């Protein structure tokens, strides 16, 4: 109960998957006992690389890194189906669309679980759960600074999304 992590939601975009990493904790070192941050697969790879290279963890079993999210099969089949929009019986597209969405969903389930299990294994570990880089991964809120540039005369707006 000292450190509970889950991934309540994820966003699949064209070239990206974003995970919401949600932490409940009683550790006094954190700013808040419960918080959420947005992380991408590469942030998980950075964390795993960092653990792997820490001299003090030599001989400890470090949980495997999560597998890269691959939505290519579903998206390619989505693109192909849009072509037969004029080539089927008003049901067949519908049935084709449902199968495509099941395939998306099956990918989502697998990739969220892989990324989630990785964090949960770290949280279970008597030594690794104390790792400072692991703590930064969970609570640092400046990882996704985005700027909007708009022409009304041009104005640039900072957009802050933890």
């Amino acid at each position: 109960p000292s450190l509970q992590i889950d991934i309540p939601d994820a966003l699949s975009e064209r070239d990206k998957v974003k995970f919401t990493v949600h932490t409940k904790t009683t550790l006094p070192t954190f700013q808040s006992p419960e918080f959420s941050v947005t992380r991408q697969h590469e942030d998980f790879v950075w964390l795993h690389d960092t653990l792997i290279e820490t001299t003090d963890y030599a001989g400890l079993i470090i949980p495997p890194a999560p597998t890269k999210p691959d939505f290519d099969g579903p998206r390619e089949k989505m693109q192909k189906l849009g072509e037969g929009e004029g080539s089927m019986t008003k049901e067949e597209f519908a049935k084709m669309k449902q199968e495509l969405e099941a395939e998306y969903l099956a990918v989502f389930k697998k990739t969220v679980s892989s990324h989630e299990v990785f964090l949960q294994r770290l949280s279970s570990h008597p030594v690794l759960s104390k790792d400072r880089n692991f703590h930064v991964f969970l609570e640092y809120d400046q990882s996704n600074v985005s700027y909007k540039y708009s022409k009304v005369e041009w104005l640039m707006e900072e957009i802050q999304l933890p």
